[PDB]
């Protein structure tokens, strides 16, 4: 059985963003029985690689910094427009009157998981510029654990600001225009690698091989074409550990 992990409570079976057809792929490619690994936090993933619990993980830009030094293997990267990369937007309905992060100090505010990189940790990145931190700076901060209700509390006005993936907020537009509608990026983070794929530390070099090769010409198999539509992105692209530099740096400063 191959074990694939996702810090996700989105179902692979959800009609709008099912992932699905990503798990069908790695069976077909790997000839192996897939089991999907769910975790609600980017701890529990990271504890299931650290302890080699699972095979195959999709982790985040943060979480891939500290997995990469107990050994976890990069696979690759997704690409969206010919890019591997990504960055914090931070949202607000455009009838908030809210349109800048310097409006809103005091605010109510939304992050997802404390180690998502575009959820809390970009943020707090941006208010050391200001010698802030969330505590001092918003009148509440929440974590959400999803990107998608971050986005729906902004929307709904239970929060006045998000902190969310860029590539979320471009999958949210495309099936719910709303987003596209309601809502404006009033603030971005600096660009940083896509969220990676990892393998285990204990994995075999023979499937470790064998997965990369698999995920870098996903866009080249019919099967392939279909889970890259339900992911939202063009291809998968080789890694490369120095697009998540500015992470090291943000993770000193705390």
């Amino acid at each position: 059985v191959f074990r694939v992990a996702v810090s996700s409570m989105i179902s692979p079976l959800e009609t709008m963003k099912g992932y699905g057809p990503v798990l069908s792929y790695i069976e077909q490619q790997t000839g192996r029985k897939v089991e999907l690994v769910q975790r609600r936090t980017y701890r529990e993933v990271n504890e299931l690689i650290r302890e080699n619990k699972i095979d195959l993980a999709f982790i985040c830009t943060y979480s891939f910094v500290e997995a990469e030094l107990f050994g976890a293997r990069p696979v690759a990267v997704p690409q969206v427009e010919g890019n591997p990369y990504y960055q914090a937007v931070v949202i607000t309905r455009r009838d908030s009157g809210i349109n800048s992060l310097e409006e809103l100090r005091n605010k109510r505010f939304a992050f997802t998981d404390p180690m998502s990189f575009s959820g809390h940790i970009a943020l707090r990145g941006e208010l050391v510029k200001v010698d802030r931190t969330p505590e001092t700076f918003f009148a509440s901060t929440f974590y959400t654990y999803s990107h998608d209700n971050s986005l729906r509390a902004v929307y709904d006005g239970i929060v006045d600001g998000a902190t969310i993936d860029s590539l979320v907020f471009r999958s949210s537009n495309i099936l719910y225009p709303e987003i596209g509608a309601a809502l404006q990026v009033v603030h971005v983070s600096p660009l940083v690698g896509a969220p990676p794929v990892v393998v285990s530390p204990g994995l075999s070099e023979e499937d470790y091989q064998l997965i990369r090769r698999a995920f870098l010409n996903m866009h080249n198999e019919p099967l392939g074409k279909q889970a890259l539509d339900t992911l939202f992105i063009d291809r998968f692209v080789m890694v490369n550990s120095g697009h998540y530099d500015y992470i090291r740096e943000i993770a000193g400063k705390i």
